[PDB]
């Protein structure tokens, strides 16, 4: 019933590099969905005790949430802009994995993936 | 706490059944329920589970698509306008509540941009 540790932020052991894409993530994509009004269930690792969730890590193995995607950009935890993406599509699949189709907070998670997609769309080239 | 739901039903007053009406609740209720920024506005704002307890302070005059739905399949609306001004209260108390460029805001945005263009094609009276 307890909560895991949040996921890993800082990685000493792996080089760093700042890319127009990694920033993009950063400055755009993560922006813009922290401040859409649907992300407030999505900011920071679900509190499966404080929320009465306690099936939500026995079902969600691979937790992820916008708050350490923004510790990530910001530790440049990422090499590749496609372990970003991961993260992202991670917290929207955890959503559609936990709760079933048409409930409020699904319909909030598919809100906030369509709209990623669109900014993606918009990537700076590699 | 919330307020009860408007009113969907009036006994009192005559009812007809036009092309005007028709077009509203088969057409433009349909396509605009079926639009996928639908949802936030398809039945009155639950202020208690979102914990805005501002809503209903700001919005005075709340409607939803739910509530516009019933209404015209209870006749409730004698001319087109009045159903035409409650979407219009739909949209304008999404652009009252929150601010401009809010994401919310350009998902009313899209609705209304999409009313409209179904309006341009309401038949005529």
């Amino acid at each position: 019933s307890m909560n895991p540790p949040p996921p890993e932020t800082s990685n000493p052991n792996k080089p760093k590099r700042q890319t127009n894409q990694l920033q993009y993530l950063l400055r755009v994509v993560l922006k813009t969905l922290w401040k859409h009004q649907f992300a407030w269930p999505f900011q920071q690792p679900v509190d499966a005790v404080k929320l009465n969730l306690p099936d939500y890590y026995k079902i969600i193995k691979t937790p992820m949430d916008m708050g350490t995607i923004k510790k990530r950009l910001e530790n440049n935890y990422y090499w590749n802009a496609q372990e970003c993406i991961q993260d992202f599509n991670t917290m929207f699949t955890n959503c559609y994995i936990y709760n079933k189709p048409g409930d409020d907070i699904v319909l909030m998670a598919e809100a906030l993936e369509k709209l990623f997609l669109q900014k993606i769309n918009e990537l700076p080239t590699e």
